[PDB]
């Protein structure tokens, strides 16, 4: 048993040190590389805070508890450790949920969500995650004994009072793990479905006009759906019909036909994008720019289009379309596509780490719901510690799927 105690203590000390060093590296990287100070990474910083809490306090307190075979720190210390544990881990779950929704709405809502993403909005979401986790788990763990009247926790053990019943534990697993995991998986499936296709007209108009599966009200209040069209998943045929109608309307327009016949395929795609945004009449209003584009004067037409209401209403979309006219390449949209693909890979890595490390404990909860104390305490301990290991593996996720994080980590480690 002594050999076992030494081995467990050594392994868990090593794992705790790796967790601490990794999340401190994440924080130092966020601090000393301005290229990492993006809206996406503030959520990752929140995750690193939860993981550092897990690595310093949770791992060491839990391992001392299991090695001593009892709790020898007092009931208040047990309740404080359990509260810290459950609040920080629920905060991690909420942070993963808000990361999922942030990425999803960035992909699907460019005007209503993506153009409005500031670090303060992200900080609101982060603080709400932490505050809701706190007000849900700390009062329960600390005052359920006062709610029932008596404290039915054994003096030598450290467990939460109400989570002994299998039905309450099952409800907690459903509302706290299974429903969040289902939501994150559905959101990631949608994000991934929008990251398989190469750079084309569909992806261009999706970047400019996000894809919505449900009928919504546009900026003017009209019932639009899909890619700016006025409830399904295969809107590709609808998109083809709309771009077919757009080409047919451009070819039947006096000001748009010669320029459309003279432009490259990429520039015809830019013209179709402008027709999608404004219409045939709106694009026909740019007679000067159309004559500049028909005469292959790309720089002149670009600087002429940068002086319109279209450039001031939507700066990013107009800049991309103007760059497409000016260069005749997809690079302005290629850049957004590779950025979104990188974000998606990072999201998938952190989601898989979470799901893999936390799945055994919650499967044990399910089995214990459908049996009578059949899951041994050894397995409970292993599943608990495995959920801790999420906090250890998350910085390795950042290092394996973000080249900026990887470069900053190598700079810090080698002390460059
Ligand atoms: C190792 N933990 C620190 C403890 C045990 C695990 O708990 C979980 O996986 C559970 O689904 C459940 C525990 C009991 C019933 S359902 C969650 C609890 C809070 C959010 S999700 C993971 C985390 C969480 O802080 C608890
Ligand atoms: C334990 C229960 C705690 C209950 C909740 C109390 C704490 C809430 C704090 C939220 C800070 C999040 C806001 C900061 C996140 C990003 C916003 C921002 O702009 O931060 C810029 C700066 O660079 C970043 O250090
Ligand atoms: C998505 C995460 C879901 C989190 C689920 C939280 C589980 C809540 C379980 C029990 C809380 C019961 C109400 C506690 C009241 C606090 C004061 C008291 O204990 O009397
Ligand atoms: C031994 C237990 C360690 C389990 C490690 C789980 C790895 C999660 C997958 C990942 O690396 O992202």
């Amino acid at each position: 048993r002594l050999w076992e105690v030494i081995t467990i203590a050594a392994v868990t000390a090593v794992v705790s040190l790796i967790t601490i060093v990794g999340n401190v590296l994440v924080m130092i990287s966020f601090k000393v590389n301005s290229q990492l100070k993006t809206v996406n990474n503030y959520y990752l910083l929140s995750l690193a805070c939860a993981d550092l809490i897990i690595g310093i306090f949770s791992m060491n307190l839990y391992t001392t508890y299991i090695l001593m075979g009892r709790w020898a720190l007092g009931s208040l210390a047990c309740d404080l450790w359990l509260a810290l544990d459950y609040v920080a881990s629920n905060a991690r779950v909420m942070n993963l949920l808000v990361i999922s929704f942030d990425r999803y709405f960035s992909i699907t809502r460019p005007l209503t969500y993506r153009a409005k993403r500031t670090p303060k909005r992200a900080g609101i979401m982060i603080g709400l995650a932490w505050l809701i986790s706190f007000i849900l788990w700390a009062p329960a763990i600390l005052c359920w004994q006062y709610l029932v009247g008596k404290r039915t926790v054994p003096l030598d053990e450290c467990q939460i009072q109400f989570l002994s019943e299998p039905t309450i534990t099952f409800g907690t697993a459903i509302a706290a793990f299974y429903i969040p995991v289902s939501v994150m998986t559905i959101l990631y499936c949608r994000i991934y479905r929008e990251t398989e296709k190469r750079t084309n007209i569909f992806e261009m108009l999706r970047i400019d006009e996000g894809l919505r599966l449900k009928i919504y009200k546009d900026t003017e209040g009209y019932y639009t759906i899909g890619i700016g069209h006025l409830t399904k998943d295969e809107a590709e045929k609808l998109f083809n019909q709309d771009v077919d109608a757009a080409v047919r309307g451009i070819l039947r327009n006096a000001k748009l036909k010669p320029v459309y016949d003279s432009l490259d395929a990429v520039r015809r795609a830019a013209l179709i994008n402008m027709v999608f945004q404004m219409g045939e009449t709106g694009v026909a209003g740019f007679t000067n720019s159309l004559r500049m584009l028909q005469q292959k004067r790309w720089d002149e037409a670009a600087v002429n289009l940068a002086k319109s209401r279209w450039y001031n209403q939507t700066p990013n979309r107009a800049k991309r379309v103007i760059t497409t006219f000016r260069t005749g390449t997809w690079d302005a949209y290629r850049v957004v596509l590779v950025k979104e693909r990188k974000a998606a890979q990072t999201l998938s890595a952190i989601l898989l780490a979470f799901i893999i490390t936390w799945t055994p404990y919650n499967i044990m909860v399910l089995v214990s719901t459908f049996c009578d104390k059949c899951v041994p305490v050894t397995l409970w301990h292993l599943g608990y510690w495995l959920c801790y290991v999420n906090s250890t593996v998350n910085p390795i996720c950042y290092a394996l799927c973000n080249r900026t994080f990887r470069k900053t980590f190598k700079m810090l480690l080698l002390c460059r």
